[PDB]
């Protein structure tokens, strides 16, 4: 009863809240502090563990969202507002949430840990689409989700220095994983069966924890949804990260005119600026106009990432690891209304040939003109080279394959061929309540609502098929969290999900229809990005 | 009767022979001299018109074949020896043949002029597969075919000199066209309706006469079968042509060590060598190991070709011209047994991945390593990158597209978009009597026997459907020769053959089935060869 809403952890006591679902109640503990507030002199520093507290911390509501840019491209539009912060912004944001079934599991239960995306510049665990009450009720697992510092507060890096080493947002996630190992048993969760799953930048974060030894021991399975650490947007070099941090300091008047600009005096000036001031100049440090590019992302520093993600993936041994990867059908369509010429969510975006050629330079930023010609060659239907509809779908494939599909396929192939058991999927169901235009198809990020069982919410207008389809996906994710295999171990009737291998390259399609096995995650398109295009740049 | 076998031309009197067909007799005049024998001091010189003769020249049999290399790759094999000379070799070979229907047409009849192929190093108008008795009988047209000098005797060029200017083999064809304008009326032919049609190097020759003003006035229609003048094999630069001519001279002891080596002394030494000696060292002149490359080809000298064929095609007005172009289904499979590793006509040629990678360098001779990577990328099925059968068909596509299909498609597109009406086809029928292995499919050059109605020969074992198929093809070629349109001028029952345009790119498939309209002569593959690869070669 109400006694299950009281839980004692290593830091102190907590009071949770009961959440209602159409199938039964769920105990939730929202806003658990796992770190000291990274404010004042702690800005840009790695997180410190939350010191124990006296009394009962109220864990009945979500805590504050980390300071981040708020999207204003389409004010009042559900498709964009659903990702904006739904709580007040604050640097005091290092809090996590725990959903546990009712009654509380008496036996150790596998744990799912969600890491939200948002290009490492935005996101929050309090968003309605991340509501874990339906996944926990239907599958009786323990779900944990944490907040981590985004933007400059989480990834501004002056490499080599000590006042701003970078990757502190990744250390926020690692500390939350250490908190799960020390306290998830109090909620009925098994710390020996922890499955990380995230989307976009969260998926890239899950991949970077696979490549970091201090983080690898905190979990046992990984699910990467529409993201990978080896993408062209997930990491930056030490020289570029220093240029962006110095440019942001210049934009906010750091250092004051006539003062030396070493790393100590530069970060000290940054720590005196209000948090909103740094956010208002975050986008003004990118090197060129582009889409799917972000200012402050994880940096290859030799510490958290001893080498580039590509180098660590190639030289890595992943025996004893189960991975679930996948993408949506239209990964790049969402990002085209953020810079590609001739695109608009309120029309058909029937772009011309000239707009397609210009959009390639925005979708593939800062590459040689010869490299851009190779992209146009592969993504042009030369039997209909001027068809606006085909060009619109072509540029969507350019951005999606370059940033998501091919980095994921590259990762999935190296993982399976080096010990790991990999399962791959392609999400091909467009939600009936999707507010984005029809030409975007199945946009990036809109499989999350089905993984979290949002169609089960009675206050929403999802169809009856989508409710059954959502329960299938929650079954897939939970079975992978329990056994490392998305297939139901009791049911040979259901169509089987074959593992992904570097040779067969088998994957399944996720939609209202039963499972369908296909081969190749755009093998022809991803051979251009992963094999030839690097050689075309090496010769310049 | 026998009176129609007697014909007087401008040079003198001729006696022909009556040829029998299952549908009626045909009057033939084989071995008509149209030029002085290019022997002795006339070697390497342009042809001179045949001086008038006394008495009756016997024109009842084919004359001598020009000196040329004889294929010895598969001795005793029908597939190769059907192209070898069937008459004695001699430099006295400039003779032409005329087939005219019986009874002789009283009205002017459209004239077809055949130019044989053979990589500009071999070929003869006396070959059995060029027998024009069936095309002339079934369609009541006048057919002319000539011999032209091949190899060094026709295309050895010391550019600038007067002793060996090059392209004299093309001038032999031009002189034969001037002979048709002056004498084809005596056989019942119309000198105002002359249609050139050729194959491989013959098709390239037909294209070069389109781009040469002195030759363009001698004909009115053109048919290019599996060849184009803009191919990477049909022409050679002035510097490379001088190196090959000097290397051939060195191989035969010219100049005698150690005397001067100016162009006059070099050609004088070459004219003293027996003709067979020059032939025996022809293949030891090419720069690298390759297939679909030939030693002595037309040279871009500024005379016969004022510029490169590519430049003349782009900056040319073709209004009032009707062109019929096309290719066979498997253009490159025949050339793979002539140098590609792992290939053999007597096995399945299931090559490995390494043999495919090495074969690309032979099929695409002397390109940058980066260019070879681009070819490997485009022609590799990255879902089955090691499948021997797919690699065999891939290398066949590499050679066929690079040398035939894409040069033809580039030509057909420029002709259609600049005034000329173009009809395109793809020959997809494999002859039931074909001696080449099954994996070659429809090899290069094996549509000729159907164009000339060879299945109508009662001494051969063609099927009943192939006889009907050959008759329908002869009607297509004759209708184009008569009216400029391969379609039936009045029959609406049979499906129509739409023209080829640079936008729609419509073509028809020629096989036992009725006409089927398709779009794009391998538009995706040929965009790589015609658009992207030249830019990759510019930026080395
Ligand atoms: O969102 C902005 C704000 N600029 O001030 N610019 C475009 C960046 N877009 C939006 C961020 C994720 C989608 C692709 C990249
Ligand atoms: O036939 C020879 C004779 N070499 O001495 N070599 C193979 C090169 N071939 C020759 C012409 C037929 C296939 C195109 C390239």
């Amino acid at each position: 009863e109400d006694a299950e809403l009281l839980v004692t952890v290593r830091g102190g006591r907590l009071r949770g809240i009961r959440l209602k679902t159409p199938g039964g109640p769920v105990s939730a503990f929202l806003g658990i502090p796992f770190a000291e507030p990274p404010m004042g002199p702690r800005r840009f520093l790695p997180p410190e563990p939350k010191q124990p507290w006296s009394g009962v911390v109220d864990a009945t509501t979500f805590q504050s969202v980390c300071y981040q840019y708020v999207d204003t491209l389409y004010p009042g539009f559900e498709g964009t507002e659903m990702w904006n912060p739904n709580r007040e912004l604050s640097e005091d944001c290092l809090y996590l949430n725990v959903w546990t079934p009712y009654p509380r599991p008496t036996s150790p239960t596998p744990v799912l840990v969600w890491i939200y995306g948002g290009g490492f510049y935005s996101g929050a665990s309090s968003l309605d689409v991340y509501d874990g009450r339906f996944l926990v009720q239907a599958e009786r697992t323990v779900l944990v989700s944490m907040n981590y510092r985004v933007g400059a507060f989480g990834f501004l890096a002056l490499p080599g220095s000590r006042e701003a080493p970078g990757n502190v947002g990744l250390l926020d996630q690692r500390l939350a994983l250490q908190w799960v190992q020390e306290n998830v048993a109090a909620f009925g969760g098994d710390p020996t069966s922890v499955t990380l799953f995230g989307e976009s930048a969260g998926a890239a974060s899950v991949g970077m924890h696979l490549l970091s030894p201090p983080s690898r021991g905190l979990f046992h399975r990984a699910v990467l949804q529409s993201g990978a650490p080896n993408g062209p947007w997930a990491t930056v070099g030490m020289g570029e990260a220093r240029r962006r941090a110095t440019q942001l300091a210049h934009l906010v008047g750091c250092p004051p005119g006539g003062t030396g600009g070493n790393d100590t005096e530069l970060v000290a000036c940054l720590r005196t600026r209000p948090a909103q001031v740094l956010v208002n100049h975050e986008w003004h440090v990118l090197p060129q106009e582009s889409v799917f590019r972000f200012s402050f992302v994880p940096v290859v520093d030799g510490d958290f990432l001893s080498d580039t993600p590509e180098a660590l993936i190639n030289a890595g041994d992943f025996h004893g690891l189960q991975v679930l990867v996948g993408v949506v059908k239209d990964e790049g369509s969402y990002f085209l209304v953020y810079g590609a010429p001739g695109f608009s969510k309120d029309n058909e975006s029937l772009i011309s040939r000239a707009e397609f050629l210009a959009g390639v330079r925005v979708g593939v930023p800062q590459v040689s003109d010869l490299a851009a010609e190779a992209v146009v060659l592969h993504y042009t239907d030369w039997l209909h080279p001027e068809d606006p509809a085909r060009l619109r779908e072509a540029l969507s494939d350019v951005v999606g394959d370059h940033n998501v599909v091919c980095p994921v396929a590259q990762l999935a192939g190296r993982l399976a061929a080096q010990g790991a058991r990999v399962y791959a999927y392609v999400f091909e169901h467009r939600a009936s309540t999707l507010s984005w235009p029809l030409w975007m198809g199945v946009p990036h990020g809109y499989e999350i609502e089905f993984i979290f069982g949002i169609p089960l919410d009675p206050s929403r207008n999802y169809t009856a098929e989508e409710k059954i389809f959502a329960q299938r996906l929650m079954r897939y994710w939970a079975n992978f969290a329990r056994t490392g295999d998305p297939n139901e171990p009791r049911d040979p009737k259901a169509p089987q999900w074959p593992p992904y291998t570097a040779g067969a390259q088998q994957y399944v399609s996720l939609d209202l229809r039963p499972l369908e096995v296909r081969r190749g995650l755009r093998a022809q398109a991803c051979a251009f990005w992963n094999r030839f295009l690097p050689k075309l740049l090496s010769a310049t």
